């Protein structure tokens, strides 16, 4: 026993992208999500279950909290998709009155249901327990400010284990007009608690499924956020599968973390289809990884590659794993203080992703997040230098100067990651 981690959904997208993970863990693991058994004994594989499930006398179950201030996206959630002997009613913390895109109600009423998820976790976490992984977007409420507030709640009380955040930042056109301040709230949140803050946004994710998957619509949520689900699997696939060299949470998150910092990752995976998956090397796969129509942050380019950790699953040659580097380090670029045989860090997993032949998924700690970062920045200036929607936030607890503080601080990231690039 050891390595086991909860995930804790926070408000609608934390909890529609939940479906998406869970769905293609179960799959990986040949579990039936609709019966909660193996679908055969004959191919279980041999491969270590516990990391996200639970297994119980009748059944498998997710190791997950399904968290929200208002019912309805997971209510429907689990109707539609035929979830409720898996995402059952003891797995979830729901309030009614929601958090009205506002940060800092969903942190003041989040306090309220702390007591229940704390009693939640400590009934069935087990000792063992590696961490937590909090899955929310950043330009709502609940996620946003509930969000918050477990990274930090879940830090002090559970010292020693990981706290890693997979955060949806917003759309290259808000589709939430208080998402500034929701999301430099959220990320001066992150940078004090969390030890690894994974990103992605919609821009991007939607490039990908049009241009990659080449989808003709996009009709529901689940048509894009099985990427995220797609990266959280596989960057945790040498936890569960066999392979010649794994990784742990806390494994990937020392490679990356230059300065205490530097913990905002852009998340890429290669190539996205099986039929691709089947006519590449893993030269391309790599090449693809790293460049920016992969990249899950809408980024102008490459940046400057602090480190980087890759993934490599299924029927990969290890040779040409090893023997691509020194091409990596010579046409990617690396922010400069970056010695020219480092930067790496290598995960290798029998297992591939299910139907693919292979496939690299990359998490990159890149001086791009400046610019990321720095275009929140003005759109949160444009709001509050005229003092515009600040009136609910002030009304729940976040006081004008506490927003201009996080902003401040926020301010200091981005000035971090702009001195490595040079
Ligand atoms: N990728 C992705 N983005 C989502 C999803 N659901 C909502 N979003 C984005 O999340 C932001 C809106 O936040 P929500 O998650 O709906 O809000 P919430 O966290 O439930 O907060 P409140 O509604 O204010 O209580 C917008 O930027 C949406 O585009 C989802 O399922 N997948
Ligand atoms: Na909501
Ligand atoms: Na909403």
């Amino acid at each position: 026993p050891g390595r086991e981690i909860l995930v804790l959904h926070v408000g609608q997208g934390g909890n529609q992208i939940g479906y998406n993970f869970w769905k293609t863990i179960c799959e990986e693991h040949n579990i039936d999500i609709r019966s909660n058994q193996r679908k055969s004994v004959e191919e279980d594989k041999v491969d270590y279950k516990s990391v996200f499930l639970v297994e119980a006398p009748d059944g498998f179950h997710p190791r997950a909290l399904f968290i929200d201030l208002e019912p309805l996206a997971v209510e429907f959630l689990v109707k539609e998709m035929k979830l409720g002997s898996f995402f059952s009613e003891d797995l979830m913390v729901l309030s009614y009155s929601g958090a009205h895109n506002v940060w800092s109600i969903g942190y003041q009423t989040g306090k309220k249901l702390i007591p229940v998820i704390l009693e939640k976790i400590r009934d069935t976490m087990p000792e063992t327990l590696q961490g937590f992984l909090i899955i929310h977007t950043l330009g709502g409420g609940t996620g946003s400010g509930f969000g918050s507030l477990l990274t930090e709640t879940l830090k002090k009380e559970f010292p020693g284990k990981g706290v890693l955040n997979f955060s949806v930042l917003p759309s290259e056109v808000n589709d939430v007009t208080l998402a500034p301040y929701n999301t430099v709230l959220s990320l001066n949140h992150l940078s004090r608690f969390s030890d690894l803050v994974v990103l992605f946004d919609n821009t991007a994710l939607i490039r990908i499924v049009k241009d990659q998957l080449n989808y003709p619509v996009i009709k529901q949520f689940s048509d894009l956020n099985f990427l995220i689900g797609r990266v959280m699997a596989s960057i945790t696939a040498s936890l569960r599968f066999p392979g010649p060299l794994n990784m742990d949470l806390m494994e990937m998150a020392h490679n990356l973390v230059a300065l205490p910092e530097t913990k905002f990752i852009i998340p890429s995976v290669a190539p996205l289809t099986k039929e691709e998956s089947e006519m590449s090397t893993e030269l391309d796969l790599v090449e693809r990884c790293f460049d920016p129509t992969h990249y899950m942050v809408n980024c102008s380019g490459q940046g400057k590659t602090i480190s980087s950790v890759l993934m490599f699953r299924g029927n990969i040659a290890i040779e040409n794993a090893f023997s691509i580097m020194t091409d990596i380090k010579s046409n990617v670029a690396f922010a400069p203080g970056v010695h020219p045989d480092l930067g790496l860090k290598y995960g290798i997993c029998e297992s591939a992703p299910v139907d693919f032949d292979k496939e690299v998924t990359l998490l990159s700690n890149n001086t791009i997040i400046s610019e990321v970062f720095n275009r929140v920045l003005e759109r949160f200036d444009s709001l509050f230098n005229r003092d515009w929607y600040t009136s609910d936030y002030v009304n729940a607890g976040t006081s004008k100067s506490n927003l201009k503080e996080a902003r401040d601080n926020f301010d200091r990231i981005i000035k971090i990651y702009k001195e490595i690039e040079g």
